[PDB]
């Protein structure tokens, strides 16, 4: 009957977003293996315009569709927020826009959480992670447990991003007291920041997504993950609350953990050679 | 009003079963740190009697009931099965015991899958697992792309037990054929025969659930579990679809993941240090 309105987000490899070619066409591009790379048209700020989205959620999308014959059209979040509760408290981001009807589904890396499921529903989780530690290669931390960061000091600097989920998780608990007062010290103001600070030694480890960190590593090669994850959670679809779509794709999401399909857009998407 | 009836499954250290002492009390013991083991009778085969139940699931729904407010009682599987379809098609096991409203909830480490999730309802997980392996400490395998597992021979036979989910799961996909067809010429009839056989060197490694696999090696130190997990899953609360509990207890599990008390339930059950 009429197309659902998905919303997403840029964050490789989920959503890859470019420009349109000089005909509003996108360029058609191949894997190693030569099958043609799904493209869809997602509009949205680059000024409202067609760009080209791909990834593992759009195919993952793409396979949703396919499999329950629904339509759609894709756009990026206006406000290029995954979304907060914030006072005017409404809810900005992808989950205002799948609160208000300006979206009808949230196809992105969106976390499973406390405060999102009081007010949205979420399909069984597509990819499961949790936060890990960025840090320059040869740098050995154990995970969340690691001396260097239970007992912190100027020799070993780690951070995470300022109001972050990380940065209220850290807040929260009374036993990583001591970790987030040195925390709250050096925390950046972006991800992409942290990072770079990670590169160029000024900052010795980063805490954050391991679906972002693990990227990182592999697409830079003097910096890796190190230790065991922590705070585990999963990423899943965001519809509002008695959606008709959930439960067939939750169905499909679990079908795809056990038939190979999640496995073959990780071998597309996630997995490298480089490093 | 009326108590929830809740089956569960023996399994350490989710549910550990003990008699009951003479008096038909359960033996009052405390953690190393002073605070008393909580315990539940719960019925069931030893004929069927009172014995007592206690571990991570237990702490679990003791925390969901004081939380929600419901009174409960325990019960052990009658057939000591989770629970497959199978023709007299009908579920058997605890799947069985949830449709039939002998009880109300499965509280136990029940993976969630397709195939459950076709006939009855999940709460978010309250634990992330997946399969791992199995090997003699010293032994080296990177996952199940490690060249040991996908180019078979009888130097290094590894096997999952006959006709599981871990079975079902190889037969699947096409690309784990060649591996599929060694472990059927090796599958053991029972996990604990298969985990006897590694520490036997009689097997080289055992393809099975990380949360058995991982406390296996916890209290035997000549076995560990190695290389990357993959099919990973979550375990989550059973019960029948359109449950007046699942939003309450799902948020409760999430509020856990998030709030330090699920990690303090690993500590309390899931970590050693004597290996």
């Amino acid at each position: 009957s009429t197309r659902l309105k998905i919303v997403t987000i840029h964050q490789e490899p989920f959503v890859y977003v470019k420009p349109t070619m000089s005909d509003g066409t996108c360029k058609e591009e191949f894997t190693v293996n030569g099958d043609p790379v799904k493209k869809v048209i997602c509009t949205g700020p680059n000024h409202t315009v067609p760009q080209c989205c791909y990834g593992f959620c759009i195919d993952l999308l793409i396979k949703l569709a396919r499999t329950m014959n629904f339509t759609y059209e894709v756009h990026l979040v206006a406000d290029g927020k995954f979304g907060t509760q914030e006072r005017v408290k409404e809810w900005n981001g992808m989950m205002g826009e799948l609160l208000s009807g300006q979206a009808d589904m949230i196809v992105a890396p969106l976390t499973i959480n406390n405060e999102r499921a009081q007010y949205i529903e979420f399909s069984k989780p597509f990819k499961y992670q949790g936060l890990t530690i960025l840090v320059k290669k040869g740098t050995r931390i154990t995970g969340i447990n690691d001396p260097r960061l239970r007992n912190p000091s100027d020799k070993f600097i780690y951070a995470t991003v300022k109001q972050s989920s990380v940065d209220i998780y850290f807040r929260r608990q009374v036993e990583l007291s001591t970790m987030y007062r040195h925390m709250e010290k050096h925390n950046y103001e972006s991800a992409a920041e942290a990072i770079q600070a990670v590169r160029d030694n000024k900052l010795h480890a980063f805490i954050w997504d391991s679906a972002v960190l693990e990227f990182e590593a592999s697409q830079k090669c003097d910096l890796v993950t190190t230790g065991e994850l922590f705070f585990r959670s999963g990423f899943g679809i965001g519809m509002r609350k008695d959606s008709p779509w959930k439960q067939n794709v939750s169905l499909s999401i679990l079908k795809s953990h056990e038939n190979g399909f999640m496995e073959d857009l990780d071998k597309t998407w996630v997995r490298y050679q480089e490093c």
